[PDB]
């Protein structure tokens, strides 16, 4: 087992309403836990949480170990394409360059003089949304981690565009690791191994695609 939550109840103001009423789950290592739910319905307070920065005031939660937390605000810091998606982290030539690959950064790179050296964040460039999506979801997936936080990673991106990259870096490139992804798009509710609908901190629904099918 690598995250649990059992009856969860948390809140972010103390007397106020709860963000989170009740909430249960589980994800075994290498699973991939789809996060659903109109807004304000509490699904990045759930990854908050996980990385403790907001405590239950009802509740168990089991997590361990390093955590890669992608924003659903995609941000960049100056710096080249390269260094913002390696961030700190050892560089590695074949880790870098299938991350890259898995989210469709190589076609924009490859259109540059100064390739992967290409500055952003300085005033020369300005990147589109989606290619700042892109960007912040290469730099979560590149760090080495235990636990993968993307919260709605896919912003600006068409639809087909999100469908082959969820395929390609959630599901290939990310296939042994264990994975929470806030989304609302049916074919990631589809592919998770549970799914976690959100309603106003409550859960609408937990189970599988193929439960809520037979409902
Ligand atoms: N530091 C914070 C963060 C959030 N909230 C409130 C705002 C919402 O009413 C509720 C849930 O906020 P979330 O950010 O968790 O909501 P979502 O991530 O589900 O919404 P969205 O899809 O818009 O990102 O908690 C708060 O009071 N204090
Ligand atoms: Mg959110």
């Amino acid at each position: 087992t690598e995250v649990v939550m059992e009856n969860v109840t948390a809140f972010w103001e103390e007397g106020g309403t709860p963000v989170l009423k009740d909430i249960n789950f589980k994800i075994e290592r290498g699973q991939l836990l789809a996060v659903a739910g109109s807004t304000g319905a509490g699904k990045t307070s759930l990854l908050m949480m996980i990385m403790g920065e907001l405590e239950p005031s009802e509740g168990k939660i089991k997590h361990s170990g390093r955590i890669s937390f992608c924003s659903q605000f995609s941000w960049i810091m100056p710096g080249t394409i390269k260094e913002n998606i390696i961030f700190g982290v050892s560089y590695d030539e074949y880790r870098y360059r299938s991350v890259i690959k898995a989210c469709q950064l190589e076609e924009d790179i490859s259109k540059f003089a100064e390739k992967d050296n290409i500055v952003l964040g300085e005033g020369g460039i300005t990147l589109s949304g989606g290619q700042r999506a892109r960007i912040s979801l290469a730099r979560a997936v590149y760090k080495d981690a235990d636990l993968y936080l993307l919260d709605s990673p896919f912003g600006y991106l068409d639809v087909l565009t999100e469908k082959e990259i969820f395929e390609s870096c959630v599901c290939k490139l990310m296939a042994n690791k264990t994975r929470i992804l806030v989304t609302s798009k049916m074919e990631h509710l589809k592919k998770a191994d549970k799914i976690l609908i959100l309603h106003e901190g409550s859960s609408y629904f937990y189970g599988t695609f193929s439960e809520l099918q037979n409902l």
